[PDB]
């Protein structure tokens, strides 16, 4: 599955990182405490634990459910 451009506007349901880790939900502070929440960023599609690029990175990403890995890019290709 692919994303367009830098993935900022990707709104798909992929939730797996490039190392096979599972994305943390954006609204959750567990395991990673963060500020990129749908409450703060209501228009970036920060739904469940779906891969997103709300901060002008270069591809969709997420905080990971591994407490030792803050975040990773998602295992998506560029369209
Ligand atoms: O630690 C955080 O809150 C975010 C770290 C990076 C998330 C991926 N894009 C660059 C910043």
């Amino acid at each position: 599955q692919c994303y367009h451009g830098n993935g900022q506007s990707y709104r798909g349901t992929f939730s797996t990182t490039v190392t096979g880790r599972t994305c943390q939900s954006w609204s959750s502070m567990t395991p990673h405490r963060h500020q990129r929440t749908p409450e703060n960023y209501p228009n970036d599609g920060l739904t469940m634990n779906y891969c997103r690029n709300p901060d002008a990175d270069t591809g969709p990403w997420c905080f990971t459910m591994d407490p030792s890995i803050r975040w990773e890019y998602c295992a998506l290709t560029r369209c």
